């Protein structure tokens, strides 16, 4: 249908605009849609874009408003004191501010539906909330409404929540437009989604993006597909991938690189209230943090990820146990059988389950998918599904049988409850992935697995060497393969930290020379250098000019193929903030050939200093543009848990950065 009101190009410069005469007598019926295209690249701390209020003495709490915060949060208030109603619905991290230095036109659609008694908010094509209430309050049925306002709310004759921004277009409709109709509204997005709610993964949440440019020109991405909200393991999480064959313009429907089936792949709206938001799926196996590399020799793509058995995460993982038993320099996965108190079994060559107590093979074998076979017959377990119908999280059997896997809660044979690293490969550049294999322990049988550094592994340009960075207490542990990932060895590099989340990414400055940039606990990004293709490592230095929080954030880094200002260039992606995960930047550094020092010369602001920016992935696209896939929210903040579609992709050119 057509709007009852439409206006545009309003400048909001800390002075409200009265549109009462134009709008108020147009409002009819109990359902309304507001469509608003607006920019706010210098917002106040808290400002209203649009208001409908009773401006009279004594009715200060009788208003409807659409508001935003300088955190990027968007929301509404719907208030009527006589009805005893004070609704506030909002979601953090819902907005863009600037892109390539220009103010972003956000497209906001708010639907107030009397029939379904539901309030729904979309921004930039993403539904950020949908709230159903028992007692519906039509936004223009607030008692004594007499003002329609842009850029403030009129309360008792004064301007509250004054805005700085612009509204280039605002339309109102006396109808609750359908989800279909919403989808036809043109957008001016500076970003795209690769993975998103409702896609083939059926995860409502995503974290830990990666990007890697393959030699064919295909760009590959991996990610944590997180089902039980955005929580780290323990949870249900799979590793998903998508690729682009047109320099990042379009992306394939995701497939899984690593998945478990003990719990259903469920699209769930995880609660965000303080009482339930820490609900965590507690009985599922999971994967977490992935990294990609391409091998020149074989042509294969290799993907590593951490693996967590059922109910396990890094916090409750057995730190004193690798989960393997050493027998003559060979390592075998340990297993515990139903009823036993110790691990009296191991998994041997060809997957033969072998009994340690009496040194003999059983009738059980483990197949390639880590599934349990008895006499060659597949054992099964009943799958779980999760729900909040009872008012709290329940995990229960759903009637479906799935192959029995040693990483499962209900399995006859269970692995050690600790963290592992697994590897999978693809021979068709991400169209399909093999069944994963566990990597051996690298620091002894009584040391838990090191933690994979998410992002890219490193393929040395002048050799067949492949390196994946990992970390643990007191060191970075580089995993090195010279044979297409068939065998790995470690190279330990001491770092002056106990228990740092030392997520590290590497760049090859020149042949055989690797600089690794890593997260610390000091508020500064650290680095070290190898000049022998990863065999030995320098002491640790720190970057000045970039700030992180005490707890830190993953940093992504690439060696740019082209010279800049006549010099070799490295590009880092990180939040630049001592306060939270926000103020995202790409920082361009020029290498000094005298000593391999780096002058951090250009800082490109991804969006506002106050808008969220967390884990990130960067890659040089085949056309020499830069692709960035990043968490556009504060993934540390306990206020920004469980948000949909905040991992987003943008395309940049070097001239944008400089």
């Amino acid at each position: 249908i057509s709007p009852i009101f439409q206006g545009g190009s309003y400048q909001l410069n800390n002075k409200s605009i009265d549109i009462s005469s134009l709008l108020l007598d147009k409002l009819s019926g109990e359902s309304q849609t507001v469509v608003m295209k607006f920019k706010a690249d210098k917002p106040n701390s808290l400002q209203a874009l649009f208001g409908l209020s009773n401006s009279k003495a004594g009715f200060k709490n009788n208003y409807f408003s659409i508001f935003m915060r300088d955190s990027g949060e968007i929301g509404v208030e719907i208030r009527d004191a006589q009805k005893g109603i004070n609704y506030l619905f909002s979601r953090p991290a819902s907005l863009w501010g600037k892109h390539k230095g220009q103010a972003v036109e956000n497209t906001l659609v708010f639907v107030s539906d009397s029939k379904d008694k539901t309030y729904t908010m979309y921004v930039n094509g993403i539904e950020v909330f949908s709230e159903t209430v028992d007692t519906f309050l039509p936004i223009s049925n607030i008692n004594g409404i007499d003002k329609a306002t842009l850029g403030a709310v009129n309360r008792e004759g004064k301007e509250h929540y004054l805005a700085k921004g612009s509204i280039d277009e605002i339309s109102l409709f006396n109808k609750a437009i359908s989800d279909q109709e919403v989808s036809t509204i043109p957008l001016s997005n500076p970003f795209q989604l690769i993975f998103q709610s409702g896609d083939s993964t059926q995860a409502n949440y995503f974290r830990i993006p990666t990007l890697y440019t393959l030699s064919s020109g295909r760009v590959l991405s991996s990610i944590d597909a997180r089902y039980g909200g955005t929580h780290d393991s323990k949870s249900k999480i799979n590793i998903a991938t998508s690729y682009s064959d047109d320099n990042g313009k379009t992306w394939s429907e995701p497939i899984f690189a690593m998945k478990f089936n003990d719990y259903e792949e469920q699209l769930v709206y995880w609660p965000r209230d303080n009482k339930l938001k820490n609900s965590q799926i507690s009985g599922s196996a999971s994967f977490i943090d992935s990294s990609i590399v391409e091998d020149k020799k074989s042509g294969k793509t290799i993907l590593l990820a951490d693996v967590m058995p059922a109910g396990i995460g890094n916090n409750n993982a057995n730190k004193a146990d690798s989960g393997f038993k050493e027998i003559n320099g060979h390592y075998y996965l340990k297993l515990k059988k139903n009823g036993d108190n110790d691990f009296r079994y191991t998994v041997r060559e060809n997957g033969v389950v072998y009994n340690e107590t009496t040194n003999k093979p059983t009738n059980y074998t483990i197949n390639d998918k880590y599934e349990v076979l008895e006499g060659g017959k597949s054992l099964t377990v009943e799958q779980y599904s999760v729900d909040f119908d009872s008012g709290s999280l329940r995990e229960r059997h759903n009637g479906k049988q799935v192959p029995m896997n040693v990483f499962y809660k209900d399995s006859l044979f269970k692995v050690t409850p600790t963290n592992y690293i697994a590897m999978t490969t693809s021979q068709n550049r991400g169209e399909s992935w093999e069944q994963f294999k566990l990597l051996p322990p690298f620091l002894g049988e009584k040391h838990n697995g090191t933690y994979l550094c998410p992002g890219q592994g490193l393929a040395l340009k002048s050799s067949n060497r492949l390196i994946f960075a990992t970390y643990t207490s007191g060191e970075l542990t580089y995993l090195i393969s010279d044979d297409s990932g068939q065998t790995w060895k470690k190279s330990s590099a001491s770092i002056p930290f106990k228990n740092a989340t030392a997520e590290a990414q590497m760049v090859e400055l020149r042949d055989g020379v690797i600089r690794t940039f890593f997260r610390t606990t000091t508020g500064k990004i650290a680095y070290m250098t190898s000049r022998d293709s990863g065999e030995t490592w320098s002491k640790v230095s720190y970057i000045d000019g970039i700030q992180q929080t005490s707890y830190g954030t993953q940093v992504s880094a690439i060696k740019y193929s082209q010279l800049i200002d006549g010099k070799e260039a490295v590009i880092l992606s990180t939040p630049n903030s001592r306060s939270g995960r926000k103020g995202g930047q790409l920082v361009v550094g020029l290498v000094n050939k005298e000593d391999d020092s780096i002058d951090w010369k250009y800082h490109y602001d991804i969006d506002l200093p106050s808008y969220g920016y967390a884990y990130s992935a960067i890659t040089e696209l085949p056309n020499h543009h830069i692709g960035v896939l990043f968490e556009k929210y504060d993934s540390w903040s306990r206020n920004e848990l469980h948000l949909s579609n905040v991992v987003q992709y943008i395309d940049l050119e070097i001239n944008d950065l400089t």
